[PDB]
């Protein structure tokens, strides 16, 4: 059912092109900030450390995970940083564990999107559907506290949200796309602003 869900994501991009183009440009800006802050191994280690020390906010982690995964060679580094974040989050607490868990999840999610898309416009369409999956995944974690805050538990909630997202009605995916455009604009504006100050 992924085909029909992509069709509803494309309608949202056609019905709000100015917002979707802003998100796509905010995504390339995150890629530039991370690419230009130094080598991909330098930035990833730096991004992991700042996240482990509670200095990267949730929006700056979203932006860094995108920027580190928008390069094929970066995908290997982003995957390495994902496992390091999970092994560091397991030996951490509070914000350290929480921030590194998001970092681990978002790195692998962005590598997945980047691998499953052939250009930036295919990425924007697929990311719209994953945004609905995340909301469905979040409610699953909110309804069930026992659900593992662990990376392996969030991904299972995401897969369950992704399966339910492919089969959602047209208007549900459509409205989720307009919200993605709205939220991604704010998140990436603050996230890139914060990555800029910390990485240079
Ligand atoms: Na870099």
């Amino acid at each position: 059912g992924m085909e029909k869900a992509l069709e509803a994501a494309r309608k949202a991009i056609e019905e709000h092109p100015e917002e979707a183009k802003e998100v796509a440009e905010l995504n390339k800006k995150a890629g530039e900030i991370v690419k230009e802050a130094g080598s991909y191994e330098e930035v990833a280690k730096k991004v992991l450390e700042l996240a482990r020390e509670g200095k990267l906010s949730d929006d700056a982690i979203i932006a860094a995970a995108k920027g580190l995964a928008y390069d094929e060679e970066g995908q290997e580094v982003a995957l390495k940083t994902a496992e390091e974040a999970r092994k560091a989050a397991e030996e951490s607490s509070g914000k350290g564990k929480e921030r590194l868990t998001l970092l681990s999840f978002l790195l692998r999610l962005q590598v997945r999107l980047t691998r499953e898309s052939e250009d930036d416009e295919g990425y924007l369409t697929l990311a719209t559907v994953y945004w609905l999956a995340a909301k469905i995944a979040k409610k699953k974690l909110e309804e069930d506290p026992s659900a593992s805050t662990d990376l392996e538990g969030i991904e299972k909630a995401f897969e369950e949200g992704l399966e339910e997202a492919k089969k959602a009605p047209e208007e549900e995916i459509l409205k989720a796309g307009f919200d993605y455009f709205e939220k991604a604009k704010e998140i990436m504006e603050k996230g890139n602003k914060e990555l800029r100050e910390l990485l240079f």
